[PDB]
C-alpha cells in the first residue's frame, strides 16, 4: 500500500510526538510503576535470579553450567546504546525487547537471554519492569560470581513501543565505512549523534576498524565511541576488562549457518531468531558473533586473570572457525576450560579490541595499574558498571528500592537536599510582585526562565531548571542564553532573593532556582494582564541550587541548545532543515504537536527570541499574551517570499499593496505550511480561541517548568 | 534515517490502531463537538456562505463572478472518496485537508476553495468543523444558484491527522492500468476495496478508460466505481448531470505549466499548491484538470440545459488547449458564456464521461426520462446529493441541527423509534436468569452476541447490534455467523422474549436486539462464575428491532466478515496475511492494540471460534473466563511448527516429550511473535493479571456491544 512517506519522503514527520499514547499502553491511566516496584520483594527476585544462573534450559544450554556471562552481556548491551549527544538509547526504557534493537546483529542470541527471564517476569508481573529486570539480572550475575556491585536502583518504567531514534542512514546491516551513507567523514570523524562505528553494533567492531585487526587503530574507535557514551579512559578500561573477566564468545562454525534475526523470523519462532543450522545450533555449537574466545581460566568467577593473561603472554593473530580475526597466546599451556567438555582445555585467546587495552599507550598505563592493583580494578569496574546502567535514569529522586548507593556522584548532576521550610502561596505572590516592581520586563523574565528550564531532555532526563545551573559554567556563557542579558537578570533576581531571605523567620528561604522559575511565572502573568486577562500561573517550590564544584562542565556541554526553534535560534548552518530540529527539540521536551504549537506561538509574542529578532513576532503588542501569532500567520492577506539574501528567511508582504508586514524563518512558517501543523494553528487562530490559547499556554509553560521535578512525582 | 519499516517491510503495522490519540488532538479530553455545533447559529453561517459566493478574491478569481461551481466540486470530492467495501473515505472526517487527499491530482485547486473558507471557519471556530463546513458550503452553493436541497445534518467532528487507508499500490500518480501494481486484472476487474480507476482519481478518468475517449466503455467504469460508492444507475445519472449543470472545467494551457502539489510545494506557498506559470496562473488562465468544458448556458444557475445540450446536439471529438480529449457540439452556435470576458461566447462542450449518460443504453433511458421530466431529475439529484454527502455519517441519531430531513431513507439502515418503557435492572436480572435456565451455553451466548455486535465499523458507522439484523436476510445466512447454530439460539431467545413481553404491564417490552446483547452479557457472567469470579457486565437497554423492509440486503453485503480473527475465521484464501486482516478488523471496531489483545484471548477461551475449532483454545477449561490463552501461548515449554498439510496452521508440542498440546493459526500465534503484541500478551499472562484480564475483558466486551449506541452518546 503506497503511503504519505512514499509520496512525500521529505515532508516533516510528527508521529514521533505522539508515540507512547494511552492507546498503546496496556496498563490503566492511573498505574504507577514506582508504587508497584516499592512493594516488590526485591530480595526474593534476586534469589530467583541467583538460582536461574545455574539452571540450564536445553533449548539454549548454559556455558560452563552458568548463564552469568550471557546476562552481563545482555545488561551491558541494554545500557550500551546510550549516546550523550541526545541522551537517546540506554537501558532506561527496556527498548532491547522492541525493534530494531531486538534484532541488531550485536544483540544476537540476547533473545535467548530475555526468554530465560520470562518465568521470573511472569511471577512478579507489573511489580518489576523488563527495563529494571535486565539490569537487575546483570547485577545478580556479577554477584553470583563473586563480584561486589556498587548498588542498584529500580524505577525504569516499561514502554510499549519502539522509540524513534536515528541510528544512522545505512541500508545494509554492518556496512563498512565509506559507503553512500557513510557515518564517517574527514579523518575518521563519526557523525553526531551516533556513537557506534557500524549500523547494528553497540560500540566498535571486535575484529578492528572495518575488520582490520590492528589493536592500536581499534583503540581510537573505542575511545571515540566510549566518549560518546559518557565514559572516559579509566571507565572504558575498567568496563571492557571487567566484562571480559566472564564468559566467552560464540563462533563454532561459519556464519552462513545463522538464519533470520527475530523481526524477520517465521511466526513459529515465537519471537526468537538466529536459528543456526550448524550442528546442534546451540551450546557447544553456538554461533553469535563468529569469534571463539574464552578470556579466563575461571569464566564463572570474578578474578584478575584477564589482565594476568593480557600482560603475561605474547599474542599472535589467528582465525576462529567462522573465519574471524582474533588472537592466541601460542606459548601458553592449555589452561582455559571448555564450556561443555570437561576433558578439553584451550589456550588463552583475546579480541583485537582487548589487545587495545595493552597496546594503546594511554590504555596501557591504566591497564597496568589495574593489573598490579586488582582492588583498584574492582572498584573502578563497580563504579563504571553502576554509571553505565543508571546513566539515563535521571535525577536521584527517581531511584527506587533498598540498594541505592548513598554516595552522590558528580555525573548525576546532583541537587543538594532542601533542609528548610518552603515559600507558600502568599510568599510566591509577594515575590512575583517584587520581581515585576524591579523593572525586569516580560521578555527578560520569560527568556530567562525558558533558558533555565528548556535544557531538560526526556531521553536521559538530564537538564531542567532544578539546580540553578544557568548561573554557572558553562550554561551562563552559552550563546543561546544571551550571556550579558542573562547576567543582568540574574543580578537583579539575586538581589531580590537576598532581601527576601534576610527578612524571614524560622529558616524559610527561597532558592535562586525557584526564583528564576517564579519570575518567569510572573512574566507570563504580566503578559496576560497586558492583554487584558487576569491569570495565575501555577508554581511549585522546592528546587535547590547546585554549586560549581557539583557541576561537571564537560558533561554539561552536550546539553547546549545549538538549535532552539522556540527561541528562533540556530547556532550555525546545518544540513537538517530547522523545522526538523524543532520537532526533535519538542520530542526531547516531551511535548505533543499541539503543545509545541501553542508554546511557540506564545513565546514569539512574549519576546523570547534570541537577540530580540523580529522573526516570527507577528504582533503589534509584543509582551502581551495573545494568539496574534496564529491570526497573523494565517491571514491570506499576506504573501510570503524567501529573501534574496537568505533563502531561509521570508518576507510577508500585504498582497494588495506590497507593503512589508513581517519577517519569519522556516520554524515560523512551517505552521502555515505543514498540513497537520496548520490545522493546529487554525484552532488557536480562531475567533473563539483567546481563552483556550491562554489556558493551553499556561499549562504547557508550567509543564516545561516542572519537567525535572521528580521530587513531586 | 533508516526505520523499522525499511529493515522489515513486511512486519505487521500496529500504528494504525493508535491514530487519533489524545496526544495529537488539540481539543481538551472533554470537548464535545455535538454540543458545540448545537449551539452554532447555522443560519448566520449560511448567510456568510451566501455572501462568500460572489466575493471574488484576486489570488483565485471566481468564474462568472460566482464560486458555486468550485464549491460543489469541492463538496462532491470530499464525499467522493467513499468506498462501500470498507466504509473508509467519505466526507465525514474532513480528510480532504490532510495528506494524501489534499494533494491528489483530482483535488487540484480545491486547496484554493478550502482557503476561501478560512475566514468563515475562523469566525465560528470550534462550533463548525471543517468536515461539516465543506458539505454545508456545497449545499449553500446549490441553494445560491437556485437549487433546493433535501436538507443537511451537522455532526462530522474534525480529525487531526491522516487516516491510514489503502488507496492502491501504484507508485506513480495516475498510473494507467496493467502496470506492476495494477489495480485491474482480468476483464477490467477492479481490486477490492478500491473504488477509483487510477491512483489520485475520485472515480473515473474524464477522458475515458485509461485515457481512451470511448463514452460506452467509460460508462462501464462509471457504473462500477459509483456502485462501489453505494450509488445505483438512477442516482449516478442524477449526480453527474446535476453537478455538471454548474460551473466549468479548467484547461487553458499545457499541464506542464502547473507546479508542485501542496505536500511537495515550498514553505512559502503556505499550504497551497499547483502554482501555474501559464499567463496569470488563475482565473481565465486556470489549469486544473486540463479539460476546457462549460456545460450550460447559465453556469451559475440551476437549469434543464445539461440534458437539452446532451441530446440536442451531435458530438465531435476534439482536444482542449492542454491536449486532453473532450467533445464539441457539431454545428452549434456560440451560446455558452465565457467565465471572464462578456464579449466571448463558446460552443457547447462535454466530457467523454458526460456522453456516457447518452450512449450507454441503460443510462440513456434514465437521462431521457430526466430530460422529459425535469422535476423528476431535480428530486433525484436532491436525494442523491444528500445521500452522497451523508452516506458515512452513521445512524440518524448522529444527525444534528435544524435542517435534518424528517424522511427516513432505506440507505440509512434505519432503526424504529422506541415508543415504550425500557427494561430496568430487575428485569435484566430476571431475563439473564431465564437465558441461563434455557440451556443455552456460554459459547452459544457469547458467539451470538459477538456476531450481532461486531458488524459495526467506525469508518462509516454502519453495522452493530442495534436493529437485530442478525435475524434477517442476509446476516442470518452469513457463514461466519454459523446459520444453523444461530437459528436455534434465536428461536430460544425469541421464545424468552415473547414470554417476558406477554407478562408485562403498561407497555413495557424488551426488543430482540437488546435481548441478544443481554444474553451475551449473561454468558460472559456465567463464564466468570465458571472461573470462580463474581463479575457484573454492564448492559444498556434501548435497541429496537428493524424490519426486513428496513434492511437493504444488497447494501448489507458489504458488511459480511470474510475475515474475523476474533472468531478465527477466514472465508477463503487472501493474499493479505491473516494477522494483517485481524489488525484491519480491530481498526474498524475502533480497538487499540491492548483492547484487541484482551478481547481475542478472552473470546478464544469462551468458545467464540466458528465451527467450534480448537485453534487457539489454549485452555483446559473452555467456557471459563480466564487468562489461560496468554499464560499458555507464552509457555516456552511448548514448541511450535507449521503443519505439513497447511503452512498456516501450527502445532504446539511439549518440547521435551513431543506430545501434542495445542493447535493454532497465524492469528493466534502472532501474539507470541510480533514484539509489540507479545509485550501486551505478557502483561495479561503474568501471575498478577487474572483480575486485570477479567476487568479489561468486560470493558472491551461492553465497548463492542455499545459501538452503534449513538442514542446514548
Ligand atoms: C570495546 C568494547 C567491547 C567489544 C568490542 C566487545 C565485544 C564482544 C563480543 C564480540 C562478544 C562475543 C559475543 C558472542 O559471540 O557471544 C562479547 C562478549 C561479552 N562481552 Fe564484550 N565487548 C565490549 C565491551 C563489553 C563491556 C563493556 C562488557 C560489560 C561490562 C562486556 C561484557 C561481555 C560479556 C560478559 C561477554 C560474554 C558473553 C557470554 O558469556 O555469553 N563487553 N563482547
Ligand atoms: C463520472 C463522474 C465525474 C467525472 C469524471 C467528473 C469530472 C470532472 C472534471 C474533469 C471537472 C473539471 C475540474 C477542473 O478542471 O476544474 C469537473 C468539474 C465539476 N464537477 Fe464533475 N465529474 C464527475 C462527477 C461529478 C459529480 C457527481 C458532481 C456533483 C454532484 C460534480 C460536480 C462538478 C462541478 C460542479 C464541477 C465544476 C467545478 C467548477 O466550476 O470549478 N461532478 N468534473
Ligand atoms: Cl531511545
Ligand atoms: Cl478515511
Ligand atoms: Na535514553
Ligand atoms: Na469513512
Amino acid at each position: 500500500g503506497t503511503s504519505n512517506r512514499d509520496w512525500w519522503p521529505n515532508q516533516l514527520d510528527l508521529s514521533i510526538l505522539h508515540r507512547h499514547s494511552s492507546l498503546s499502553d496496556p496498563m490503566g491511566k492511573d498505574f504507577n510503576y514506582a508504587q508497584a516496584f516499592e512493594k516488590l520483594d526485591l530480595a526474593a527476585v534476586k534469589r530467583d535470579l541467583h538460582a536461574l544462573m545455574t539452571t540450564s534450559q536445553d533449548w539454549w544450554p548454559a556455558d560452563f553450567g552458568h548463564y552469568g556471562g550471557l546476562f552481563i552481556r545482555m545488561a551491558w548491551h541494554s545500557a550500551g546504546t546510550y549516546r550523550t549527544a541526545d541522551g537517546r538509547g540506554g537501558a532506561g526504557e527496556g527498548q532491547q525487547r522492541f525493534a530494531p534493537l531486538n534484532s541488531w546483529p550485536d544483540n544476537a542470541n540476547l533473545d535467548k537471554a530475555r526468554r530465560l527471564l520470562w518465568p521470573i517476569k511472569q511471577k512478579y508481573g507489573r511489580a518489576i519492569s523488563w527495563a529494571d529486570l535486565l539490569i537487575l539480572t546483570g547485577n545478580v550475575a556479577l554477584e553470583s560470581m563473586g563480584f561486589k556491585t556498587f548498588g542498584f536502583a529500580g524505577g525504569r518504567a516499561d514502554t510499549w513501543e519502539p522509540e524513534d531514534v536515528y541510528w544512522g542512514s545505512e541500508k545494509i546491516w554492518l556496512e563498512l565505512s565509506g559507503g553512500p551513507n557513510s557515518r564517517y567523514s574527514g579523518d575518521r570523524q563519526l557523525e553526531n549523534p551516533l556513537a557506534a562505528v557500524q549500523m547494528g553494533l553497540i560500540y566498535v567492531n571486535p575484529q578492528g576498524p572495518d575488520g582490520n585487526p590492528d589493536p592500536v587503530a581499534a583503540a581510537r574507535d573505542i575511545r571515540d565511541t566510549f566518549a560518546r557514551m559518557a565514559m572516559n579512559d579509566e571507565e572504558t578500561v575498567a568496563l571492557i576488562a571487567g566484562g571480559h573477566t566472564f564468559g566467552k564468545t560464540h563462533g563454532a562454525g561459519p556464519a552462513s549457518n545463522v538464519g533470520a534475526e527475530p523481526e524477520a523470523a517465521g511466526i513459529e519462532a515465537q519471537g526468537l531468531g538466529w536459528k543456526s543450522a550448524y550442528r546442534t545450533g546451540k551450546g557447544a555449537d553456538a554461533i553469535t558473533s563468529g569469534l571463539e574466545v574464552t578470556w579466563t581460566t575461571t569464566p564463572t568467577q570474578w578474578s584478575h586473570n584477564f589482565f594476568e593473561n593480557l600482560f603475561g603472554y605474547e599474542w599472535e593473530l589467528t582465525k576462529s572457525p567462522a573465519g574471524a580475526h582474533q588472537w592466541v597466546a601460542k606459548g601458553a599451556d592449555a589452561v582455559i576450560p571448555d564450556a561443555f567438555d570437561p576433558s578439553k582445555k584451550h589456550r588463552p585467546t583475546m579480541l583485537t579490541t582487548d589487545l587495545s587495552l595493552r597496546f594503546d599507550p594511554a590504555y596501557e598505563k591504566i591497564s597496568r595499574r589495574f593489573h598490579e592493583n586488582p582492588e583498584q580494578f574492582a572498584d573502578a569496574f563497580a563504579r563504571a558498571w553502576f554509571k553505565l546502567t543508571h546513566r539515563d535514569m535521571g535525577p536521584r529522586a527517581r531511584y527506587l528500592g533498598p540498594e541505592v548507593p548513598a554516595e552522590v556522584l558528580l555525573w548525576q548532576d546532583p541537587i543538594p537536599a532542601v533542609d528548610h521550610p518552603l515559600i507558600d502561596a502568599a510568599d510566591a505572590a509577594e515575590l512575583k510582585a517584587k520581581v515585576l516592581a524591579s523593572g525586569l520586563t516580560v521578555s527578560q523574565l520569560v527568556s530567562t526562565a525558558w533558558a533555565a528550564a528548556s535544557t531538560f531532555r526526556g531521553s536521559d532526563k538530564r537538564g531542567g531548571a532544578n539546580g540553578a545551573r544557568i548561573r554557572l559554567a558553562p550554561q551562563k556563557d552559552w550563546e543561546a542564553n544571551q550571556p550579558e542579558q542573562l547576567a543582568a537578570v540574574l543580578e537583579t533576581l539575586e538581589a531580590i532573593r537576598t532581601a527576601f531571605n534576610g527578612a524571614q523567620r524560622g529558616g524559610k528561604q527561597v532558592s535562586l532556582a525557584d526564583l528564576i522559575v517564579l519570575a518567569g511565572c510572573a512574566g507570563v502573568e504580566q503578559a496576560a494582564k497586558n492583554a487584558g486577562h487576569a491569570v495565575t500561573v501555577p508554581f511549585a517550590p522546592g528546587r535547590a541550587d547546585a554549586s560549581q564544584e557539583q557541576t561537571d562542565v564537560e558533561s554539561m556541554a552536550v546539553l547546549e541548545p545549538v538549535a532552539d526553534g522556540f527561541r528562533n535560534y540556530l547556532k550555525g548552518k546545518y544540513r537538517v532543515p530547522a523545522e526538523v530540529l524543532l520537532v526533535d527539540k519538542a520530542q526531547l521536551l516531551t511535548l505533543s504537536a499541539p503543545e509545541m504549537t501553542v508554546l511557540l506561538g506564545g513565546l514569539r509574542v512574549l519576546g523570547a527570541n534570541v537577540g530580540q529578532s523580529r522573526h516570527g513576532v507577528f504582533t503589534a503588542r509584543e509582551q502581551a499574551l495573545t494568539n496574534d501569532f496564529f491570526v497573523n500567520l494565517l491571514d491570506m492577506g499576506t504573501e510570503w517570499k524567501p529573501t534574496a539574501a537568505d533563502a531561509d528567511v521570508f518576507e510577508g508582504r500585504d498582497r494588495a499593496t506590497g507593503e512589508l508586514k513581517w519577517t519569519g524563518t522556516r520554524v515560523d512558517l512551517v505552521f502555515g505550511s505543514h498540513s497537520q501543523l496548520r490545522a493546529l494553528a487554525e484552532v488557536y487562530g480562531s475567533a473563539d480561541a483567546q481563552e483556550k490559547f491562554v489556558r493551553d499556554f499556561v499549562a504547557v509553560w508550567n509543564k516545561v517548568m516542572n519537567l525535572d521535578r521528580f521530587d513531586l512525582a
